[PDB]
């Protein structure tokens, strides 16, 4: 994958690990990058298109969790000026624990609408262009920090969805990978507050910056693997191996 | 585990796996067995009374998809009157992916939701007793019916969740381990919907290969219940009970 005059959309652009991801996909020369986030960062979005101002950078409040009918509302109007999106990024996400249901609706149905709506427009079934999905998950999608058993269980489940996705893609054009950070360089609530020092816990122990994260996750983009688990762990690109436990035959 | 004297919840119990793994609980001397079920189905309920005229049964009509406040309010109701609860069965699911919202509301968020309103009775630090948590998850959530990714991925999140709660027995009390039946001959694979309709032809490709009856799988269910292994994660396939060992792939060293 060149990312040279790409059109990219990138769910949550401005938030922690996506703003150094964003930074670094500006500099490889895209026509355009789309953000969209619930809440604008003017003064993040300004420096931003200053990085190149070549490439067209266009800003739309978006809430994860609304209906499939509304992202697809939304994607109509970015697709009737692009013409054309290469790649979506989906890097929305929330770490609490104490707000059950919000948890799932924006790491996992979220993830699954927004997806569900860009194939819409995708799908090659329908003489669609077909298309890449790069979904940021977490590395507790393969093994939890269980005492955030919630949101560990929310990436569970997109780790699990963007794998199948992976697999329809000789039917839907569409190919996925998912992207896995570890710890990166605050405090968040347990479940049932099993633990109340989790982020003093965590982020004592070995962990990596945002900005070599941000290097790493371009890296996983332009290797453009479909299927791909990427760990990005300790400033390190590392795809692992999903365990073969059971088979449907089909 | 000995059954005997016991009270136990079970939510979804009537369904194909419910019913023939209430068939089989109800072999065992329980004290008390209380079903939560969405639709009422009287001549199922009048056919476990039947069994075992020493077991206690009670039938809740219950959503697992309403707020935790509201099944925080019928727990307390059957607290108030049991007194303890023994084990709990959290086995509703749908199988539809049609609908994304609601598969992800039953199959996870509502199984999540009666764990939490039941530790609020159990959490030791609260001086809770402890208790005991069966998930029927899915062998999906191990390897992806990729044909029915929000069904499989809905799975997937149980299975972590369980393992999670298991993980955290040492501080609540609360041991938990999960079912994962492989294909099992009940209505829900009769006729179902892929995503996108990917695949049309999805439940008949899948009951092209082997599959065990609900019969068998209810017999091996309480075979677990029985061997009440924390933290185990059980495989119900083709008739037999196998634990299977998760992969580390990473660990957060707290
Ligand atoms: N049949 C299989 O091959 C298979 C394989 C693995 C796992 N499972 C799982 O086993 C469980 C039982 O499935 P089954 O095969 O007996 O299917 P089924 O359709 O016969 O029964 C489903 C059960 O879930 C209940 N339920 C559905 N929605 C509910 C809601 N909103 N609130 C409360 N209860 C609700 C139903 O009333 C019923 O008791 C499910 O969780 C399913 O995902 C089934």
């Amino acid at each position: 994958m060149d990312l040279t005059n790409k059109n990219v959309i990138f769910v949550a652009a401005l938030g922690g690990i996506g703003l150094d991801t964003s930074r670094e996909l500006v500099k490889r020369n895209l026509k355009n990058f789309v953000i969209l986030d619930r809440v604008e960062n003017p003064t993040a979005l300004a420096e931003l298109k200053a990085i190149n101002p070549k490439v067209n950078i266009t800003f739309h409040t978006y809430d994860v969790t609304v209906p499939v009918a509304e992202s697809k509302k939304l994607l109509k109007k970015i697709f009737d000026q692009l013409k054309t999106v290469d790649i979506l990024i989906n890097g929305a996400g929330i770490l609490d624990d104490h707000q059950i249901e919000r948890t799932i609706a924006i790491n996992f149905t979220g993830l699954v609408n927004v997806t569900t709506a860009i194939l819409d427009f995708w799908d090659k079934r329908k003489g669609g262009p077909g298309g890449i999905i790069a979904n940021i998950c977490s590395v507790t999608g393969f093994n939890a920090i269980h005492q955030v058993p919630v949101y560990s269980a929310s990436k569970a489940a997109v780790v699990s969805f963007t794998n199948s996705l992976a697999k329809l893609a000789p039917i839907t054009g569409v190919t996925a990978y998912s992207i896995n950070p570890g710890i990166t360089r605050h405090t968040f609530n347990s479940w049932l507050d099993v633990e109340p020092r989790v982020a003093e816990l965590l982020l004592s122990h070995p962990t990596q910056t945002s900005e070599q994260c941000g290097q790493n996750f371009v890296k996983a983009i332009e290797a453009n693997k479909n299927g791909a688990i990427w760990k990005l762990d300790l400033g390190t690109l590392e795809a692992i191996e999903w365990t073969k436990h059971w088979d449907s035959h089909i």
